DNA sequence: GCTGATGCGTC
DNA sequence: GTCCGACGACGCATCAGC
């Protein structure tokens, strides 16, 4: 029999055979060392097509031997506990996990800390600490399936004192562990695979295995590679079509515990027959590029006539209505909202005509004051409570901006055009002013229109503008194109939006991409009345590669021990590095907000509560400034009160 | 019962 | 352009520690 170990498993090997190259015998539960063993092969390579290619052949091996392992092994491969509307989570962070490492190895969880900020990956200290479990019975090999289970077991512990019994699971996983197996174990709880291969390329692998290999065939398998038979063209072209089908099936139905089972029963050229878009089953929402000033859009909608809409500043609601009166609610994440929006679902029976049945709509919630029916602030937004039973507590009320229908009466309008998509919301829906309206909207390609059309959404309480084709590609088929729209956000054009000067006090060891730099960085302004440097956000994207490696090589020289006497971060994170205050930097952001931990312009807006910035952003560098030339305390209050 | 650290999802 | 993973503020929900 095949008795390879996994430890030499190697599914980047050339004319991989799924049965001869395994590391597993038939009927057998796939081990998680071959998982972990295809996670090294992918992570040494950068072109996602050798990836895809190295975890179809780990897949075809699955379809082939152990078909009941497809299932967990794809969702290890994504790093998830299963469909999102489920809403399991594993209650497991850096924090729980760096605990469970500290125990399983009898070290302080300070100097396990320490190790994991300095090679920016848990996995690696897993992987080199030593263990001090001593256990007198070997534990077996770890299987995908087990590993999962032992997930999703983590996941459903709840209450006072789950913390502990979470941790044992992890430590019960450690001590089974072999070679590779405990850096991903703990990669997965800290969320951070770093394998450069996620959703798309792991459907892009299902569908080349499925297809190379089919499923369901008596064993051994007559059919292994069925692409075998093909010119190298025609392999292509065929893969790619196969690729489709699975592509814009899951866009629709994201849910493997529902296609796995029809990819595995009835094969991947009829899986369009049996999973298609529901009512119920939440949808990959329509994406959009973002763009930098008006004349980018012309140039990428040249000839295609578009509509701009006001980009309101809310959360994504995918609205659904299911055949019999119930009513669903999810987020752009697929995450189930039903219970966050009580106010919403006793609100559909105004929004329809008689004749509406079922639909889909994508809208926007938005906090509204009802006093003065006026949009509210997103941070408004983000006060309402996660469930709500009773509307009648509501605090925050919400106006629903609609802006697509996707589903109507029975039917997909996946395939039809924007204009007629939009046609259908505006025949079969009805407007109440504050609580369901469509986005308000303009139709023409007259810059000077766009502008101001643009100008007036910002004075409308919006980011900017969406900007869609209506007829040219104007479909809503995520698999062909999930970023179809573009946004025009006030903040992206050249000279607009606050940008701020602001002095670097503190680094932040880099993770993953990052490893052996700064990720990150602690910037302050400048408070003029008591001369000290008062902490406002953390910056950590901007910045090339070559000017992040400057930073860090610069920055090093400003290495302190200890934090100077003026300066002020109370509630941040305290930076890895403290740094002497010397280097300014630009930052752009899109607003400025009221933070409860950073103290910048404390008192001067609120007694108790500093400002921060929304979205920070790295610029440039200001070498002709120093800390006392940054951004001032007084300024950031002024323009927080500008803004609102 | 209270508070602040952790987790995770929203943007 | 696609895909991916670095990184941000801040809110509610949860839970350990007190
Ligand atoms: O910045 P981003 O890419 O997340 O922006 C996209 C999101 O913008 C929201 N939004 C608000 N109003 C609209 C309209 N009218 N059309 C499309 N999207 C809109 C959505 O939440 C979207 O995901
Ligand atoms: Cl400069
Ligand atoms: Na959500």
């Amino acid at each position: 029999s095949n008795d390879m170990d996994p430890s030499g498993y190697n599914p980047a090997k050339n004319n991989y055979h799924p049965v001869e190259d395994a590391c597993w015998k038939p009927g057998q539960k796939v081990p998680y060392l071959a998982v972990a063993r295809t996670f090294e092969k992918i992570e040494e390579v950068s072109a996602r097509l050798r990836m895809v290619e190295t975890l179809s052949n780990l897949l075809r091996s699955v379809v082939a031997l152990s078909p009941p392992d497809l299932l967990p092994v794809l969702y290890l491969s994504l790093n998830h506990l299963g469909p999102p509307q489920q809403g399991l989570e594993l209650g497991v962070g850096d924090g729980v996990l760096l605990k469970a490492v500290a125990q399983a190895t009898g070290r302080q969880l300070e100097s396990v800390r320490a190790e994991a900020a300095e090679k920016g990956d848990v996995g690696l200290v897993a992987e080199n600490s030593r263990s001090t479990q001593r256990l007198m019975l070997p534990p077996p090999p770890l299987t995908a399936s087990g590993v999962f289970s032992k997930f999703r077991d983590i996941a459903r512990l709840t209450g006072s004192a789950s913390t502990a019994k979470k941790i044992d699971i992890i430590k019960g996983l450690f001590v089974a562990c072999r070679h590779s197996e405990a850096r991903f174990i703990a990669r997965s709880l800290s969320g951070r695979l770093r394998l450069g291969l996620a959703e798309q390329s792991v459907l892009a692998a299902l569908s080349q295995a499925v297809s190379l290999t089919p499923p369901g065939q008596e064993f051994p398998p007559a059919m292994v590679d069925a692409g075998k038979g093909k010119t190298a063209e025609a392999r292509k072209t065929w893969l790619e079509e196969q690729g489709m089908i699975l592509k814009q099936t899951f866009c629709e139905v994201p849910d493997l515990d529902r296609i796995i089972p029809v990819l595995l029963e009835h094969g991947l050229e009829r899986l369009p027959e049996h999973c298609k878009l529901s009512p119920g089953i939440p949808l990959k929402p329509m994406l959009a590029h973002p763009t930098r000033g008006i004349s980018e859009v012309l140039k990428r909608f040249e000839e295609a006539a578009f509509t701009c809409e006001y980009k309101y500043d809310g959360q994504r609601a995918q609205i659904h209505a299911l055949e019999g009166g119930e009513v669903k609610i999810f987020s752009r994440n697929q995450e189930d909202n039903t219970g966050k929006y009580p106010d919403i679902i006793s609100r559909i029976p105004k929004i329809k005509l008689p004749s509406v049945t079922s639909f889909i709509l994508d809208t926007e919630a938005v906090a509204w004051d009802r006093e003065k029916k006026q949009i509210q602030p997103f941070q408004v937004l983000t006060t309402r409570k996660r469930k709500e039973v009773d509307a009648s507590e509501i605090q925050v009320q919400v106006c629903l901006y609609a802006f697509d229908l996707i589903y109507l009466n029975g039917e997909s309008l996946v395939r039809e055009p924007l204009s007629r998509r939009r046609q259908l919301l505006r025949e079969n829906f009805v407007e109440t002013e504050g609580e369901f309206v469509f986005a308000t909207s303009l139709d023409t390609k007259d810059i000077e229109q766009i502008a101001e059309f643009l100008e007036q959404s910002v004075k409308d309480s919006c980011e900017g503008l969406m900007v869609k084709t209506l007829d040219v590609d104007a479909t809503y088929e995520i698999a062909k194109r999930s970023h179809n729209w573009l946004k025009l956000k006030k903040d992206y054009l050249d000279g607009v939006g606050d940008t701020l000067d602001l002095v670097v006090i503190g680094a932040y060891l880099g993770r993953g991409k990052r490893a052996g730099r700064y990720g990150g960085f602690l910037l302050a302004s400048y408070d003029e009345d008591s001369e000290e440097l008062q902490a406002i956000c953390k910056l950590g994207t901007g910045f090339s590669d070559e000017e992040l490696e400057e930073h860090h090589q610069s920055l090093k020289a400003l290495v302190l021990p200890s934090p100077r006497p003026y300066v002020r971060i109370d509630g941040a994170v305290i930076p890895d590095h403290w740094l002497d205050p010397s280097a300014v930097w630009e930052v752009k952001c899109a607003d400025l907000s009221l933070s409860p931990i950073y103290p910048a312009a404390r008192g001067l807006v609120d007694s108790d509560k500093g400002i921060s910035l929304r979205a920070p952003r790295f610029i440039r560098v200001r070498e002709d400034k120093q800390p006392e030339q940054a951004t001032t305390s007084a300024q950031v209050a002024c323009l927080y009160r500008k803004q609102s």
